[PDB]
DNA sequence: GGGGGAAGGATTCA
DNA sequence: CACGGAATCCTTCCCCC
């Protein structure tokens, strides 16, 4: 009963950037994300495997990777053409099941039941699915298969990288019994610990505690999809997924409460945005700050028709001004969100 | 009491 | 020193029948 098929593209930018500029396979690459503040400010958005090798990973400072890596290769991320990349691949999974579920920049998930027979086929299918893609694009993924979303994607993680693993019925069990709690999509830092104070540490003791006090702990609907696992119970469909918000935020040269100093970072990213929207218009509109001691702080507003960019522009102002008026730290970030769509 | 929303923020993942 | 971006869930305050 229902055989699911997850793919995840393997190091993905920095793979494209090596697709793109072969003399960098061999040598450790990372993909960056700099941000004016100062020479090397900014954070890395990812490195291949010959850099995470020696720790160099999505989320540490660049600063730090030029330390551990001082020769290795820097680029700045073109997020524009990994996009069209991952949607041509998108297009070439397609041509192997209708039900595809597009998780994000380069996961996909296959529903595959009424498609191919047992695991065997599933396997292959695999298989094909790769080489047809390494073939065609030149980037390697590794598949992950399993009875639902949540074990198909497990699959994957245990065989990263360019590799391909299936998870029988026999080994879920297994898992729901073995498997580290914290392992578990969905299931960040800061549940892991709630998790264990509560003596969860594996997906099967959920089913050994009383809901009201998970659900108490961990919010119900997390608590429905853990004790739902633990049951081997888990059955969310594979259903498209349309963008449901679009934004940008940008990082200021220095700190500040200045609204005149913000506001031109402010009308650069609505700008962008609304390039970004397209043919879309949108509802509602959020701006977003981040304070210097990295807090996030936003203030947003619906209206009851479309919002114009000039209506876009002078609303985000006052927003930008509520939240000063709200938070006394100087605003480090700034961004706006746009979303609630028409139609 | 409880439905229907909006807003601000928490948590997670890429 | 820690960047862009986006979804889902949760708490809370409201209006109101
Ligand atoms: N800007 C930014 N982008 C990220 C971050 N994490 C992931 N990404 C982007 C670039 C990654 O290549 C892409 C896929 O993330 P994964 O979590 O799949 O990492 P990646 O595919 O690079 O390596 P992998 O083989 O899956 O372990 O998403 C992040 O922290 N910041
Ligand atoms: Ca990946
Ligand atoms: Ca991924
Ligand atoms: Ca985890």
């Amino acid at each position: 009963h229902m055989i699911v098929l997850f793919v995840d593209f393997d190091y993905f930018y920095a793979q494209v950037e090596e697709v793109l500029n072969p003399s960098l396979k061999g040598k450790p690459v990372v993909v960056c994300v700099f941000s004016g503040r100062f020479e090397d400010s900014g954070a890395v958005a990812t490195a291949n495997y010959e850099a995470r090798k020696f720790g160099v990973k999505a989320g540490i400072p660049i600063v730090e990777a030029k330390k551990i890596l001082p020769n290795a290769v820097y680029l700045p991320m073109r997020k524009e053409v990994y996009q069209q990349v991952s949607s041509r691949i998108m297009n070439l999974l397609r041509e192997y099941s209708e039900k595809i579920e597009i998780a994000s920049i380069d996961e996909a998930y296959l529903d595959i039941s009424d498609k191919v027979r047992d695991y065997r086929e599933a396997y292959n299918l695999g298989l094909e699915i790769k080489n047809k893609i390494l073939e065609k694009e030149k980037i390697t993924v590794t598949v992950g298969i399993s009875k639902n979303k949540v074990f198909a994607k497990i699959a994957a993680d245990m065989a990263k990288p360019n590799g391909i693993k299936v998870i029988d019925d026999e080994e879920v069990k297994r898992l729901i019994r073995e498997l580290d709690i914290a392992d578990v999509p969905g299931i960040g830092n800061i549940t892991a610990e709630k998790l264990k104070k509560l003596g969860i540490n594996k997906l099967v003791d959920t089913l050994s505690i009383e809901f009201d006090k998970l659900k108490g702990m961990i919010g119900e609907a997390k608590a429905k999809y853990l004790i739902s696992l633990a049951r081997d119970e888990y059955n969310e469909p594979i259903r498209t997924r349309v963008r449901k918000s679009i934004g940008r935020i940008v990082t200021m040269k220095r700190n500040s409460r200045n609204l005149e100093e913000i506001k031109p970072y402010l009308f650069r990213a609505i700008e962008e945005s609304y390039y970004k929207l397209d043919k879309r218009i949108p509802k509602a509109i959020h701006v977003v700050a981040v304070t210097e001691d990295l807090d996030i702080v936003s203030r947003g507003r619906t209206f009851p028709h479309g919002i114009s960019k000039e209506t876009a522009y002078s609303e985000s102002v006052k927003l930008l001004q509520k939240i000063l008026e709200e938070d006394e730290r100087k605003i480090r970030a700034i961004g706006v969100r746009f979303s609630k769509f028409i139609e």
